[PDB]
């Protein structure tokens, strides 16, 4: 009677640098949050938890509308420890706890933390994407399918944490974009979604090649004024790309290895299967996160 | 009169982000351009231009881009300030310009005493004594209007004033370092015209008893320009004295007005270092702390 095949869940989320009326910006991890989920006992573990800020070595200093977004203040920032560090302390962090590898899975409000943001930073700073940031969660799409399920209903909320809350009509905890807050969020929402006899399972895939990635992108002239738009950009930008798998079809065994070209993960994903020269050559217009990053 | 044989008009531009005030500016523009002061010739043709990349913030905010016009490929492509300030200094010596015979010229206070003094504690060059005297053109504007008599003006900058002024068109786009170097040349040129005392008037020193008291701390210093000012006073060592129009003398190079000393030995260290402001870990200063000040 547990649909959900991994024992603990790990419910992340991310908080970057950012630039709201930009979106050809080099976000970088300045909040690194984590909440443990015990599946067989049904327990939020509040107290096996990761919270660290980043430091950035890109923009070191916190855009305005940055902080009134996410809260996080300056100083916080300037006594962080950079990314590469926060890093190895988290891996560190996964072995004291005992965790073994494909038997816990992450678990976030939508693809951004993992597709975009982890896989960037991790660029940055030069580290492999690793096997359990190929695989997670997307709480909201399972969110989505449970609604079609059980009846749909008028939402007014714009967050995907907003909505879930407002669906299983849940009180918000905390505020908005405070990650660990995001967290204690999704970990409720999530908690209430099984109650109500979800399957909770990896849904999203990271991979080496996407068939829709072979047509090239309609580029829009506009498109660092527009959250979507950019969205289509990294997706030809960044090497993994998003595939959605089935409930039904997924297994423990994929762990660490390629939906797509069925390799191990530790071969796969080291250099960019299709890399989208037709962006890189209009010399006059460039795409400053794809320089800055070393993609072109 | 005006003891220089030429002068150098000297703008910099800034990385910002319009709201916070408590930003570490980086020179992302450096331009100059030669006035020949015997022959009253402004020099297009002996100029630098040169962008600049930073290091602590790489991309431009947006309003940084609306406000200056430089688009993110010019900061990309560019060396960083280390590089680009030995390029200036290769380019001064291909001027070959004698010492302490010619003097900078900027519309405000902000390009040395602000801008060049702490991109340069960032890049760990020392401040050159050539930095250390320099012509401020709208305090010397301001006594112009005293002599000539007032004008009710509407325009919003320093350069904006005197243009409107000396009833000269606008030159070029506002922000454009090189654009507001030739304003500031062409006004420089009209105000000498019609009788100012143009010498140095601002000098950078080591010591003023006026930081001896710790400064009235205001909370919401960070949204507002006036207040920053006065922040930035303590934090950096030299800070501005002023010198009446007659009084500067041309061996004053590089001595020291305060302390009567070299200026490779005052200098150095900061030698009113505000304590006081640097013990509240809660309320910290980002830009006196990316910049090792603490
Ligand atoms: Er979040
Ligand atoms: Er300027
Ligand atoms: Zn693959
Ligand atoms: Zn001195």
């Amino acid at each position: 009677y547990q649909h959900c095949p991994f024992d603990t869940l790990l419910i992340l989320d991310f908080e970057t640098t950012s630039d709201a009326a930009n979106q050809d910006y080099p976000c970088e991890v300045i909040q690194f949050a984590i909440v443990a989920y015990d599946v067989p006992n049904d327990k939020i573990r509040e107290d096996i938890s990761f919270n660290k800020y980043v430091k950035p070595v890109l923009n070191r200093t916190l855009t305005k509308n940055c902080v009134d977004f996410t809260g996080i203040p300056q100083r916080s920032i300037d006594t962080a420890d950079t990314f590469d560090v926060v890093y190895e302390q988290f891996q560190q962090w996964l072995i004291t706890l005992g965790l073994e590898e494909g038997k816990f899975a992450f678990v976030c409000d939508s693809r951004q933390d993992l597709w975009r943001i982890a896989q960037y930073q991790m660029k940055l700073s030069n580290i492999q994407m690793p096997a359990f940031f190929r695989q997670y969660i997307n709480l909201y799409k399972i969110f989505t399918n449970e609604m079609d399920r059980m009846g749909p209903k008028e939402l007014s909320a714009t967050t995907n944490i907003g909505k879930m809350n407002e669906y299983y009509d849940l009180p918000t905890i905390g505020r908005a974009h405070d990650a660990m807050d995001d967290c204690l969020n999704i970990a409720t929402i999530l908690q209430r979604m099984i109650n109500m006899g979800a399957k909770v399972t990896v849904n999203e895939l990271l991979t080496c090649c996407a068939s829709w990635r072979r047509q090239p992108l309609v580029y829009n002239k506009e498109w660092r004024s527009s959250f979507m738009d950019a969205g289509k950009i990294f997706e030809r930008v960044l090497p993994l790309v998003v595939t959605t798998i089935r409930a039904g079809d997924f297994r423990l065994e994929m762990y660490g290895v390629c939906r797509y070209c069925r390799k191990g993960m530790d071969v796969c994903g080291t250099s960019h299967q299709q890399t989208p020269h037709d962006l890189y050559k209009n010399e006059e217009d460039p795409i400053h996160f794809a320089k800055i990053a070393g993609y072109y």
